[PDB]
């Protein structure tokens, strides 16, 4: 008896076989017992929640079984540490990966509800800035689909990336209260809360170093399930929330100081701000995470790297290296060398940018008072690492200065990237050209010392959210010719090359794109009361606003199109709707000026009667993952025009390719590989190559030369300076003009002519619908390489030492 | 079709008929799908939660049906506004009121679990200080049991009353993180969030006054169900939580300033601290609550008082009077007189104390900057009210000064009590002697102007939590002679007088008390490693520490008992375990010194070998509702010794009476009525009566007179002064001695002799178990009047204008 009785406590049978009668029963149960509502007062939001809780049950049954499986099998575990996870919406993705969509649609329909209406109630979970955070999300999806025992570890920010409002043509920021109505997917785990220490000092007793007199902040984990595609594997994303440890009133009010650590996501994309609060955030996630990892490993350390892999997403969680050493040496009392060998074999670092202003260099004064023991450990790591450099390159003192983890100057700093290379067994770039640039520029010295460490892992996007979910029309016409295997084996899209001359397929691809454009236009009119002509080429550039991404170059082209129509009003031109969207970091003055310029150009272009519906410029407000899922499937032309050598990889580019848009871009990041897969003849590559940018830097970039030699460019700069785009405040864009003319690090003028000419060729091909569509088919069919399943498979085999698998686990019952 | 399909969405059938097989099924469901756990990792806490969620389902089904019933019947609604609701534990109370206890016990037993272990996992919801907050909780229970459409309205504090730790014999405060693990009973209602305004200014436009330029704080409601006893009626307690309205980082961090309004309960019991944060809390609950009330009434105002009753628990929510006037006049644009007539007919005020330092008088400077429009309205109310006084008492200018809502001085203040009397149709005291003291002392002037307003509503406690729940042994031996009708008709206990000479009943009452003492001793040893001799008289004084409650008088008696044993070591004395417990407000120096004195006396008494087990003094740490439910059923003697005229009513006194303890106390508060019900011959009344205290005040209280005339008292004061109870710090209690000797507002010395003598008589009767028990039966049998069902029935018929009912609603299915 006794404990044997508890055997009845099983997940044995759950909310159903996955069909209509039971879905309806559970939906009714949740509407009343979970939400405490009834049909008389229920709102569409209430019904959305009832459907979400219903679907969550099926997810939870699999989640429990997956974790029970991992405990029994005891596979090597992969921990993906990131300060960002841009997850987006969850309801549809869950229904799709669990094959519940059809039944839920019928169940809601029979109850007198419309599921598509419900689905649109859900808003993004935006705990990320853009590319890096969304890559982490795509990776989570892929690791689950590939059966890896992976855990995503980050911070549960109370407020994710701000909501962007456009007022008077300018960006205004609004806090993203994403949890107001709650989050039905996450599960609070207060019982697993852990302490994280700050400040204090180090004392050296007889048996080692001791970090004492610290202030404590508790880390409370919240777990979110992440489902693999139809394999019944559900992995976990664990995010930490800061809590205060446990006169009088003020002491209780002051608990907010500790809880501020997880209050808001720093809104910087590709830019380092050395704020102490940000440093606390980084150590917070690292300390709680590693405790969790070691605890889980325990329920000696020679086998740790055989059971644990820690992947560092950028240098954000780099403190994991000195923290793991601290724990092993100070707490587990292992000798230094043994601990270091363990640390290096466990950690791997992924770099995401080559721009100096984006890399982390923390002032040592900040590190000595907030984390004294870590700074001590960092200096010791440096000394031993430099000893190795000196032995490998005797007498090369300059190299010692260059490779040091410590940067000298008035403000002493720790170069976190060097710390990561020294403490990781693998370091990777995110696109072939980027990983190569790494090996011969910023990390050349390190590659020369340890060549074996340097790898490449070209980025990817998940075909579930970025094709099956966001573009059902495209997914179905594709499935009708090659089946559904491609969904978890994207290289099968290659089979579509056999239909490049098939009249029905050409017909279908174009009909789908058009249906998408029609629907997107309906979306814009509905929620923003913005009209766009669907029988125009949808020219889209959506990504964070940056000088390096060159939205300004796009701007020059749009003004070029406008001026050309005014010059010859009665000459035909392929009608276009140029859409530019993206958020600017709150303190990035130029990026905000750029947003104002885009809206100001629209104010002129969209209201000039001679232009009419031949050209329209729209700034897409609040670009985020849910908007990307909408606009990308409706795009004809994808703008990927960063200065060659600046965009490490890009991923938006891959989304557009997979969804039927042709690409105009530079030979930068992954564009290079996309062009290689599709064939340059099916791409619109233009401008300076990395070699060309470098030669210009060698001789000196003089924008005045281009200005003096290109009349059409001069006309535009004169209009800007003139106040033609800001009549009421003539000098409004003076900062943009001066930067372009005298301080342009990204050489906009140098690529202007080739850009305008390439755009002419784009228009030329669009004039011929049949050939445009045929080229589109050639892009879609060769986008297979950019599935994040491919990327993750490589990380697993070449870095983590684990074998990917499409073995499915049995359904719960 | 269409909307007709939604008819399937019904509470129709729920988690079961209320029996074992289905309880087990749902418990299993919640353990896995709600908690995301399994039997391998589940902890007792996890299982407690699974049982709580299981029981919650049954509660929710009734909650939905009750609210649907109220909408259809449209009864007059009662709103009980309080800044405190001391709810305590919910699981058992819920099982008892829904008659689910037996089945849940069997269901858990069959699953290999022990329900009593699970139940003890739950901790109190302590959003109250003591008597006033617990009265509100007892009232909620009774209103639901009496079928009234009642709603309790308050604030959802993040931290309730602090947890008291005793360190080195002193009280230390620890924040009560009551929500750490969550609260399964409440339901967040973000969709019903409302705005509350602060600061700003008033401008007088052409059509009225306008409150502009305010700062907004949002009020988000959380609803908790409160079940009536077996009538399937489930009412609501709605508590508001503060949220901020919707460079950049600091602006987001600063949202905490607004959310601080609902962060912590001010820990003052019977004492006014005019802190601005407290004023914000009061207006916060009032503004959100009244909006809610008017909204609910709308889905003209002449009928408002026929549909609405607003009861003000103390002056805490007094701003409801000027706020309702503001809304009616400024927003609904009604004329002043009509609005005032509506306001007075809607509001009623309950006073809870006569001590001057406990009453609210807000500085007008504070009110003019935080709530300018309310201060304007308050001055207008005052002017019109004083005009009425002047007409009723021509030429009595002193009366005008005395009754004014405005108190003059260096610091101008608004007397909130006067505001309440002026704006309410009923004003009540909480015990006969208190309501009479009100009529002839602090509110004499108002009673003379409007005698019809003044009422009495003697307090009560609910027999569900305070008998059936906390003392199952007593409840069953009672049920075996008179059935269970008494549970919701306590006057039936009167039937037990027929068993005062019944040998089996006498036997049973004493066996139950003894079982209770044995179990309480087991509890103390288990969790505090404190031994107490169960074959000793349990002398208990549990309530907040206060000079007016005279724990110090108790202290004098204990030292008297100790000195007497030392004087005649070999003389027999009835063995006693004197227990004193209760929290002191954090800033109340004397109360904290008193706690230290209690522990210091114990340090001497409990370790003196001559005394041994004949006398033991214990300070019960962290007295709270859950401890009261434990210690009260084990008490033999109830200490209710406040100076006559200071304790408005008391309720702990009623708890002890209902649970089998005899009472030693003054003729104060409800003690008077308890003595009247049981007969003074069955009580231990002693000391000065109100008349005696007053005569002493007239001539001047000189404590030295008593000191000079009572040798045993002098001995004690000498020991205190001496350092006999603090050898290492001889003058530690100098402040207590000086206050007693020279500044004792509560005349401890004046009641010492009669107190000691009365205690001798208590011991005399305890020596005779049969007669002690017979007197106990006479107390229990006459405690019926103190059921809060009686109290609420009176509020309903004499103030609210609604008829109580024991009609049961059908079970959900
Ligand atoms: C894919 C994605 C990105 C990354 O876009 P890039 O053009 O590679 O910088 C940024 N934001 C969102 C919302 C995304 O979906
Ligand atoms: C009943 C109760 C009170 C009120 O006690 P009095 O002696 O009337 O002041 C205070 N605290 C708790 C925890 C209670 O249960
Ligand atoms: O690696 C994921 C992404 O990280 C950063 O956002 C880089 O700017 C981008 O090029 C890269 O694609
Ligand atoms: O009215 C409920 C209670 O309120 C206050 O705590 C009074 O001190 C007390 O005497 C009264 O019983």
């Amino acid at each position: 008896s006794d404990q044997e009785k508890r055997k009845q406590i099983s997940v044995r049978g759950l909310a159903g076989v996955e069909n209509v009668t039971e879905l309806k029963k559970n939906f009714n149960r949740h509407l009343h017992f979970t939400l405490v509502k009834d049909r008389n007062v229920a709102t569409p939001r209430d019904y959305y929640f009832a459907l979400a809780h219903t679907v969550r049950d099926h997810l939870v049954g699999r989640w429990i079984r997956t974790q029970q499986h991992y405990y029994e099998k005891d596979p090597k575990r992969i921990y993906y540490l990131s300060l960002e996870f841009y997850m987006g919406r969850t309801l549809q993705n869950t229904m799709v990966n669990l094959a519940l969509e059809n039944a839920c649609d019928e169940a809601t329909y029979q109850l007198g509800l419309d599921m598509e209406e419900l689905e649109e109630i859900e808003e993004d979970a935006g705990l990320g800035n853009g590319g890096l955070g969304r890559l982490a999300a795509c990776f989570l999806d892929s690791m689950a689909t590939l059966g890896l025992a992976a855990y995503g570890y980050g911070i549960r920010y109370e407020f994710g990336i701000f909501n962007q409002k456009i007022c008077g043509g300018w960006q205004m920021e609004e806090a993203d209260d994403w949890l107001r109505y709650g989050n039905p997917w996450e599960k609070a785990r207060p019982e697993f809360t852990l302490p994280v220490h700050f400040y204090g000092r180090v004392e050296h007793t007889s048996q080692g170093a001791k970090w004492v007199d610290t202030q404590v902040v508790l880390a409370m984990p919240y777990d979110t399930p992440v489902p693999g595609y139809r394999n019944n594997v559900v992995n976990t994303m664990r995010l930490w929330s800061a809590k205060a440890p446990n006169g009088y009133i003020q002491a209780v009010l002051d608990r907010n100081l500790a809880e501020n650590i997880s209050r808001v996501l720093y809104p910087n994309d590709n830019f380092f701000e050395g704020k102490e609060l940000r440093l606390k955030q980084e150590y917070f996630v690292v300390a709680a995470t590693l405790q969790d990892i070691i605890r889980r490993f325990k329920s000696n350390f020679d086998a740790f790297p055989d059971k644990v892999a820690i992947q560092l997403n950028d240098t954000h969680p780099s403190l994991a290296i000195p923290e793991l050493m601290r724990v092993l040496v100070d707490l587990e009392r292992l000798d230094w060398d043994k601990a270091w060998e363990v640390t290096v074999k466990t950690c791997a670092y992924t770099n995401h940018t080559v721009l100096p202003e984006a890399l982390e260099r923390w002032p040592v004064h900040l590190l000595e008072t907030l984390l004294p023991r870590h700074l001590q450990i960092i200096y010791e790591i440096n000394q031993r690492f430099l000893n190795r450099v000196a032995a490998a390159f005797p007498g090369d003192v300059d190299r010692l200065r260059r490779m040091s983890l410590v940067e000298e100057g008035a403000v002493k700093r720790i170069n976190m990237a060097h710390l990561c290379i020294a403490g990781s067994h693998a370091v990777n770039g995110v696109a072939r050209i980027h990983s190569e640039i790494l090996k011969k520029t910023i990390f050349k010295d390190f590659y020369e010392l340890e060549p074996h460490k340097f790898q490449n892992k070209t980025n990817g996007i998940t075909p579930r959210r970025w094709l099956v979910l966001c573009n059902p029309g495209l997914a179905e016409i594709i499935a009708e010719r090659i089946g559904e295997e491609y969904i978890s084996d994207l290289d099968q899209l290659r089979k579509l090359l056999s239909y490049v001359d098939d009249e029905a397929f050409i017909r279908d691809v174009a009909k789908v794109k058009q249906e998408n454009k029609l629907k997107f236009a309906a979306y814009l009119e509905r929620e923003y009361k913005v009209h766009i002509n669907p029988n125009s080429l949808f020219d889209v550039q959506v990504k964070r606003i940056h000088e390096y991404k060159r939205q300004l170059l796009n701007c020059l082209h749009v003004i070029t199109l406008y001026n050309r129509i005014k010059k010859e009003p009665n000459k035909f031109v392929v009608p276009r709707t140029v859409m530019i969207g993206g958020k600017a970091a709150p303190g990035y003055h130029m990026a905000k000026m750029i947003i104002k310029l885009i809206t100001a150009i629209g104010d002129v272009v969209n209201h000039d009667p001679v232009v009419g519906d031949r050209l329209r410029v729209i700034f897409l407000e609040n670009y985020r993952v849910s908007l990307a899922e909408k606009v990308i499937p409706a795009a004809d032309l994808s703008e990927q025009i960063s200065t060659a050598g600046t965009e490490a990889s890009g991923t938006g580019n891959m989304k557009f390719m997979l969804n039927g848009a042709l690409t105009i871009g530079t030979m930068d990041g992954a564009n290079v590989e996309m062009a290689e897969e599709a064939g340059e003849e099916n791409f619109f590559i233009f401008g300076m190559r990395v070699e060309d940018v470098d030669r210009l830097d060698q001789r000196g970039y003089n924008a005045q030369e281009y200005y003096d030699r290109i009349p059409e460019l001069r006309q535009i700069i004169e209009q800007l300076s003139s106040g033609f785009f800001s009549p009421k405040q003539p000098d409004l864009f003076k900062d943009i003009v001066n930067m372009l003319m005298h301080h342009d690090r990204f050489k906009v003028f140098a690529d202007y002519e080739e850009y305008v000419k390439c755009q002419e060729r784009v228009s030329a091909l669009y004039k011929n619908p049949r050939e445009w569509t045929r080229m589109v088919i050639r892009n879609i069919a060769t986008s297979g390489k950019f599935s994040s399943d491919r990327t993750i498979a490589q990380y697993a085999r070449e870095i983590w030492g684990v074998e990917p698998s499409r073995q499915r686990l049995p359904a719960p019952d």
